[PDB]
């Protein structure tokens, strides 16, 4: 693995269009490449994360029994990427949110949890990501909803995968103590709970300009959440980050995975946003062959891999 245990990309269309439930396959979204997921495990990635939506994967309610078809490609996708020896990251990129209402019972987020891990159970390279980017909602419920999840991971005999638990306020690594004290308290019988925290290099830290802030914006926005995963004998993964394809930007990437480096007691590794098919000229792409992070930022990440 190198530096990090575990080091890759997103792999982002299955949850494209999240306006549209349930969609159309190859109009609304779509699934990643397996071939150009083969070329990125080629250049040393190990990790990829495959966002997709909890109302295409489980329609109506959550409960309820997974739609064939979504299903039939999100098994594909784990497949490809896990035959090969990596591992594939299950994100239902939900936002804490189930037809755009918040998930208010974890009784039922528990059962939809079990319903998805029974899918997984015996390959030990699924890691099971229990909701993409909780926000504006109740911090006990966050908490309670992640527990909820492992619960149900294990309730199914997946007791092999490391579960990624995110917070609340976007799982901000910089807004983390602010807000997300509360999450010390999760417990695994596995004892295999990374702590997944996202972060952006522009000025809102929203991901949505290729302007960083400054050259060592990064590794200044993870500090304390360095400092609370030693404190409370946690560890964690950047499950989400990107800068632009320019100097300032490509110095603060590399200062954050710098520092990272020097902190692996407690930092697992990062995951770039993003690759995936339908990306065309977004500024952070990352998909083989013409993504412009692809082609410009993937060099300067060759020192990770």
């Amino acid at each position: 693995a190198k530096v990090f245990q575990w080091f890759g990309s997103n792999e982002s269309g299955a949850e494209f269009g999240s306006q549209n439930l349930p969609g159309v396959e190859g109009k609304d979204y779509i699934w990643p490449d397996p071939n150009t997921i083969d070329t990125l495990i080629s250049k040393g990635m190990n990790i990829f994360r495959v966002p997709f939506m909890m109302e295409r994967l489980v329609p109506n309610s959550m409960t309820g029994s997974p739609d064939p078809n979504y299903l039939a490609d999100l098994i594909a996708t784990v497949n490809a990427i896990t035959q090969k020896g990596a591992y594939a990251v299950v994100d239902p990129h939900n936002y804490g949110r189930y037809y755009n209402s918040i998930i208010s019972s974890p009784s039922d987020f528990q059962t939809f949890w079990k319903t998805v891990a029974s899918q997984f159970a015996s390959n030990p390279l699924v890691i099971f990501d229990t909701n993409n980017q909780y926000h504006d909602m109740d911090q006990t419920l966050v908490l309670n909803l992640n527990q909820a999840a492992i619960d149900g991971i294990r309730s199914a005999g997946a007791t092999s995968q490391y579960i990624f638990v995110e917070g609340n306020s976007w799982t901000g690594a910089w807004t983390w103590t602010n807000v997300n004290d509360n999450m010390k308290s999760l417990t695994d019988p596995s004892d295999k709970i990374i702590y997944e925290m996202h972060q952006f290099l522009d000025s809102d830290g929203s991901g949505t300009s290729a302007t960083c802030v400054s050259s060592t914006i990064g590794q200044e926005r993870i500090t304390s959440a360095t400092q609370w995963l030693r404190a409370n004998g946690k560890k964690g993964i950047i499950g989400e980050f990107a800068g632009g394809a320019n100097d300032v930007c490509e110095t603060a990437i590399t200062g954050m995975l710098d520092y990272m480096a020097q902190n692996t007691d407690v930092w697992t590794g990062a995951i770039w946003w993003a690759a995936g098919p339908w990306w065309g000229d977004y500024i952070f792409s990352m998909e083989p062959d013409n993504g412009i992070a692809y082609q410009q930022i993937l060099p300067i990440l060759t020192p990770y891999l």
